């Protein structure tokens, strides 16, 4: 049989949930196998398919400065780690998915918020009233799956694939931080009424939405120079939104504001307090295993305060 195998530093590192893919796009793919073949089975999916599968939806990933192919696979690596070391709780569908869904999660992204496609009127908002773009990246997902050679879930009987295209809609659309605050809120009370139920799935479909905001989100969850240097991306796109705001004669929130760059360390502690820290808070609750999650989230939180008290430049 021909076994993906990685470079030793990155065998080892890969299995750590703080882990940065590298500069190297041609060893992409590759790592997304190997983190398929391990997390999935060798059995999961025909090569030739996966292969075929991984490059279109690398091409329908836009150069744009965050949304864009790295992330997707950086999204599936985290995901890569949740599902290693919490093995005994998913299902077969359920790891054949996940990864999938992570690798699509942001397909055809223009660096643009569900917000401004709304003010702009992109015919996509006509399309999808609520998570504009979470859907329209779903249904890049079916186009895709749909092209000769790249049904990669063949072998699956129709049901079969009828639930597992299901887990990868919700889990896409989970990606929607709108959603994030009302499912983190009722995972909250389920955990501390001790009503959370994995064997239910309406609970599963609640922990998988979790899971999908602490993958999306990880950037915070990397060494502080990887955390860092992937802020610079993220606002990058968030100033493009201001300006084109600006150009429908709209006020910009602050964060897609250029000339607020200053509040910038503010602006993130604020998000760590608001949405990261609860999260990675949630999900360690549910996940004991993915500790190391909020911890190096609490490392960036201490971080980004060292930017405010002038110990530290940005
Ligand atoms: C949507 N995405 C991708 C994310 O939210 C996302 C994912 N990963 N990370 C790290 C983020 C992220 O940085 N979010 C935020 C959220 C609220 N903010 C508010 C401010 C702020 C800036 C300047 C100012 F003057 C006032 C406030 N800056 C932010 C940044
Ligand atoms: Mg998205
Ligand atoms: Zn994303």
């Amino acid at each position: 049989l021909m076994q993906f195998t990685l470079p030793v530093r990155l065998c080892k590192e890969i299995e750590l949930f703080h882990f940065d893919i590298g500069p190297f796009e041609n060893m992409w793919p590759g790592i997304f196998v190997y983190m398929v073949h391990r997390s999935c089975g060798t059995s999961c999916f025909e090569l030739e398919k996966l292969c075929r599968f991984i490059m279109s939806v690398k091409k329908n990933y836009r150069r744009v400065p965050y949304h864009n192919w790295k992330h997707a696979v950086t999204v599936a690596h985290c995901m890569y780690a949740i599902l290693q070391n919490n093995h005994t709780l998913f299902t077969d569908l359920e790891r054949k998915g996940l990864l999938i869904a992570c690798l699509c999660h942001d397909l055809d992204h223009r660096g643009f918020s569900n917000s401004y496609l709304q003010k702009f009127d992109h015919p996509l908002a006509a399309l999808y009233s609520t998570s504009t773009m979470e859907q329209h990246h779903f249904s890049q997902t079916v186009s895709i799956l749909q092209l000769e050679g790249h049904n990669i879930f063949s072998t699956l009987s129709s049901s079969e694939y009828e639930q597992v295209l299901e887990i990868i809609r919700k889990a896409i659309i989970a990606t929607d931080l709108a959603l994030y605050f009302g499912n983190r809120k009722q995972l909250e009370e389920m955990y501390q009424t001790g009503s959370l139920n994995l064997n239910n799935q309406s609970h599963r479909d609640r922990v998988i939405g979790l899971m999908m905001t602490a993958c999306d989100l990880c950037s915070v969850t990397k060494l502080w120079p990887v955390t860092k240097l992937t802020a610079n991306d993220i606002y990058a796109e968030f100033w493009a939104e201001g300006d084109e705001m600006k150009k429908l004669g709209i006020q910009p929130i602050p964060m897609m504001d250029r000339d607020k760059k200053d509040e910038v360390p503010q602006g993130q502690l604020g998000f760590y307090n608001a949405v990261a820290i609860p999260c990675y808070t949630t999900l360690t609750q549910i996940l004991p295993p993915t500790e190391p999650l909020l911890k190096a989230c609490r490392d960036n939180l201490s971080q980004w305060e060292k930017v405010i008290r002038g110990e530290e430049t940005a």
